C-alpha cells in the first residue's frame, strides 16, 4: 500500500571537516554532501521525494552498537581544541575529529533511523539518507576510516528491536570492506551481510585477513557473512553484474529478507581515487533495481563513501531515479567478468556452498584524470502502463495505468498487414488484437509518453508475428522474447536480432546460442527452480543481449514467480516490455499490470531447494551458452 521515496538530508552534516594536513583523510570533504544534494535538485529528484527531517540518535540507540567507554570518549570531542582533536584522532586508523563531528555523527545515525521508521511504518516505499560521517568501518569501541558510529548497523539493530524483524539483508557496495558491520553481525543469523571490496590479496586498506571470501560468519551466523574481494582494480559493469547474478541475488532471494539496507558507497564508481574501478554511474541504477523486488520494496539506501565529486553526484542520481521507479538506462558492452573477478566469484560460491541451496550443487561430484560520458536523461513515462483487457472488461487500475482505441492510420496498417501476410483471416476481434498490439507498441516506442503495456490476445501466432515484426521495423535493433508455453512460435533467431527464452513443460534440446529452453519438472520444486534460472541464466543473457524491446508471451495453459520476472526484466530496454496474455485470466492480468506499473512485488517466502534434476538442466544450459554469452560465467575458464 505504501508509496513514495523518502529523501533524508541536512546541511548541518556538512559543517565539520579536516583541520590539519593529512593526505589519507583529505578526500573526505563537506562538498560530498552538498554536491550530491545539488545534483538531486538539479535533476528534479529531490523535489519528487518526501523530505523527512533528521534527528539525533539517542544515547540508548548509540549503545545498541557501541560501548559506553567509546561513546563517553567521543562525547568529549566537542570541548577539545584542535591540538586535542589531532591527538584524539591519532588513536584510531584513518579518521579525523572536529568539534561538530559528534553532533553530526548523532545526526547521520538519527537520519538512518528516521529512514527505517519511514519505510517500516509504510509512510514511504523506500528511501535514501545522505549522511556524513559514514558508518560502516566503525566498530564497538573505535572510530575507523572516516566513520564514528555505525549508521547501517544501527538501522538493522533498531529494525530488529522495534519491528521484531527476523531477516535483514545489508548490501555494502562501497569499494571498502565494512568490517564494522561484519563484526557486529558475525554471529547473528538474522542479518545477512554482503560486501564486495577492493582487496588486492590483502594489500588494500584496511588490510584485514577476515575481509577474504573465507569469512562466512561464526557459530549460528555461519553462512550469513559474504565477502567478495576484488583482487585487481578496474572492475567494470560486467564484473559488478556478474557478482549480483551469481553470488548476491541467489542468496538474497533465498534468504527472503523483510528489510533491505544498502551501505551505498560510490567510491566503487569510475573516476574514484580510492576505488580505481571502472563501473559507470548507470550501474547503480541496476544494482538498486535488481534488489527492489525484495522485502516488498522496503529498501533503505544509506550513503557511505564516494570521493570523485562528479561520479558521486551522478551515481546518487541514478540510485534515486531507480528508487522513484524511473526507467533504467540501457547498459551496453556487457560480457564476461575478468579472470580475477571470476576467481573471486568461484571461490566465494564454493566456500558458501555449505550454506546456500543455490550453491549446493557445487559440493558433490555428482552435482558439480579519467572522463566518461554524462548519463542520459531518465524520464518517468506520462502513463507507465497501457492495458487492453478483452472487449467489455473494465478493471481497477493503478493511477499510472490506462486502457488503450485503434486510430484510422493504425487500422489501415492492420489492413495492409492482412492484405499481404494473412489472406483467409477475417475474425473481427483477433484483428482488433493486432490494432491493439500495433497501437500500444507505437506509444511505447515513439514517445516517452508510455513505457510498457499488456494486451490479451486469442490467436498466439498472428499476434506474436505482428508484434515482433512491427517491433523490428520501427526499428528496434534487438528484441528479447520471453515465452512461457509449449508450441513453436513464429520467431526466427538466425540473424542476431532476437534472443528467445522459452519456459516449457516438454523437454527439448536447442541447437543454437540465441535460444534458451528451460523445461522444469512440475511440483513444489518449481518456484525455487525458476528463480534460480531467472537469476543465474535469463538475466545474465538478457543484460548482455541488451534488447531494445522485451516481448513477453504466456499461452492459455510458474505463475507465482511471474511478477518477479516482470519486475526484474524491466532492467532491460528501459522497461519497454509488451506482454501478450493468451486468454483472459483476471489475476494473472492483474498481477502483470501491477508489476509492469512499478508496484511492490509480494515476497515469495524463503526458498526451499530446487530439484537436482533442474539444477543439472540449468548448468548444462550454462555450459552450452557461456562461450557466446560470457556474463553467464561464474568460474574461470580452462586455458589452452
Ligand atoms: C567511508 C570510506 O569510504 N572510507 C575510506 C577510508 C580510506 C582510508 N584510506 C587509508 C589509506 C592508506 N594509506
Ligand atoms: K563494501
Ligand atoms: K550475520
Ligand atoms: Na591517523
Ligand atoms: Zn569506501
Amino acid at each position: 500500500a505504501a508509496s513514495g521515496s523518502a529523501l533524508i538530508f541536512d546541511e548541518e552534516m556538512s559543517r565539520y571537516k579536516l583541520l590539519w594536513t593529512d593526505p589519507e583523510c583529505e578526500i573526505e570533504v563537506p562538498e560530498r554532501l552538498t554536491v550530491s544534494y545539488e545534483a538531486l535538485r538539479t535533476h528534479g529528484l529531490a523535489q519528487r521525494c518526501k523530505a523527512v527531517p533528521v534527528r539525533q540518535a539517542t544515547e540508548q540507540e548509540i549503545l545498541l552498537a557501541h560501548s559506553e567507554e567509546y561513546l563517553e570518549a567521543v562525547k568529549q570531542t566537542p570541548g577539545m581544541n584542535v591540538e586535542e582533536l589531532m591527538a584524539f584522532s591519532k588513536k584510531y586508523n584513518a579518521v579525523y575529529f572536529h568539534q561538530n563531528i559528534y553532533h553530526c555523527a548523532k545526526l547521520a545515525a538519527g537520519a538512518t533511523l528516521q529512514l527505517v521508521d519511514s519505510v517500516m511504518k509504510r509512510e514511504v516505499r523506500n528511501g535514501m539518507a545522505l549522511v556524513r560521517p559514514p558508518g560502516h568501518h566503525s566498530q564497538r569501541s573505535a572510530a575507523n576510516g572516516f566513520c564514528v558510529f555505525n549508521n547501517v548497523a544501527f538501522a538493522a539493530l533498531y529494525a530488529k528491536k522495534n519491528y521484531n524483524l527476523n531477516r535483514i539483508l545489508i548490501v555494502d557496495w562501497d569499494v571498502h570492506h565494512g568490517q564494522g558491520i561484519q563484526y557486529c553481525f558475525e554471529e547473528d543469523p538474522s542479518v545477512l551481510y554482503f560486501s564486495w571490496h577492493r582487496y588486492e590479496h590483502q594489500s588494500f586498506w584496511p588490510n584485514l585477513p577476515e575481509s577474504d571470501y573465507s569469512s562466512v560468519g561464526k557459530g549460528k551466523g555461519s553462512g550469513f557473512n559474504i565477502n567478495l574481494p576484488w583482487n585487481k582494480v578496474g572492475m567494470t559493469n560486467s564484473d559488478y553484474l556478474a557478482a549480483f547474478f551469481h553470488v548476491l541475488l541467489p542468496v538474497a532471494y533465498e534468504f527472503d529478507p523483510e528489510l533491505v539496507i544498502v551501505s551505498a558507497g560510490f567510491d566503487s564508481a569510475i573516476g574514484d581515487p580510492e576505488g580505481e574501478m571502472c563501473a559507470l554511474p548507470e550501474i547503480f541504477a541496476h544494482l538498486t533495481h535488481l534488489l527492489m523486488p525484495l522485502a516488498a520494496g522496503k529498501m533503505c539506501v544509506v550513503l557511505e563513501g564516494g570521493f570523485n565529486l562528479t561520479s558521486l553526484g551522478q551515481s546518487v542520481c541514478q540510485t534515486v531515479h531507480s528508487l522513484l521507479g524511473d526507467p533504467t538506462p540501457r547498459i551496453s558492452g556487457l560480457g564476461t567478468a575478468c579472470d580475477s573477478a571470476l576467481e573471486s566469484i568461484q571461490n566465494v560460491r564454493n566456500v558458501q556452498s555449505s550454506y546456500w541451496s543455490s550453491f549446493k550443487h557445487l559440493a558433490q561430484s555428482e552435482t558439480n584524470d579519467i572522463v566518461w560520458p554524462e548519463p542520459l536523461k531518465r524520464m518517468p513515462a506520462s502513463v507507465r502502463t497501457v492495458v487492453v483487457p478483452p472487449p467489455g472488461v473494465e478493471l481497477t487500475l493503478p493511477k499510472n495505468c490506462q486502457h488503450s482505441d485503434i486510430s484510422e492510420s493504425t487500422a489501415k496498417e492492420v489492413q495492409r498487414i492482412r492484405d499481404k501476410h494473412f489472406h483467409d483471416l477475417t475474425d473481427q476481434n483477433i484483428l482488433r488484437s493486432l490494432g491493439n498490439i500495433i497501437s500500444v507498441l507505437d506509444r511505447m516506442m515513439r514517445s516517452d509518453e508510455v513505457c510498457n503495456g499488456c494486451v490479451v490476445v486469442s490467436d498466439l501466432s498472428v499476434s506474436v508475428q505482428c508484434a515482433l515484426q512491427h517491433a523490428l521495423t520501427e526499428p528496434a535493433e534487438r528484441v528479447l522474447v520471453v515465452y512461457v508455453g509449449d508450441g513453436e512460435l513464429p520467431v526466427k533467431t538466425n540473424d542476431g536480432k532476437v534472443f528467445l527464452v522459452q519456459i516449457c513443460t516438454k523437454e527439448t534440446e536447442d541447437k543454437c546460442v540465441n535460444r534458451l529452453t528451460l523445461c522444469l519438472r512440475e511440483g513444489e520444486s518449481l518456484t525455487a527452480g525458476f528463480m534460480q534460472a531467472l537469476l543465474g541464466l535469463i538475466l545474465p543473457v538478457a543484460y548482455e543481449f541488451n534488447p531494445a524491446l522485451v516481448l513477453g508471451i504466456v499461452e492459455e495453459t510458474l505463475m507465482r514467480v511471474w511478477g518477479h520476472m516482470t519486475c526484474l526484466i524491466q532492467g532491460l530496454a528501459r522497461g519497454r516490455m509488451l506482454t501478450l496474455l493468451q486468454g483472459y485470466d483476471k489475476d494473472l492480468l492483474e498481477l502483470t499490470v501491477s508489476a509492469l506499473s512499478g508496484a511492490s512485488i509480494s515476497p515469495l517466502g524463503p526458498l526451499r531447494a530446487p530439484k537436482p534434476e533442474d539444477v543439472e538442466m540449468m548448468e548444462k544450459q550454462r555450459q552450452r551458452l557461456q562461450e557466446r554469452w560470457g556474463l553467464l560465467r561464474c568460474t574461470v575458464s580452462e586455458s589452452w
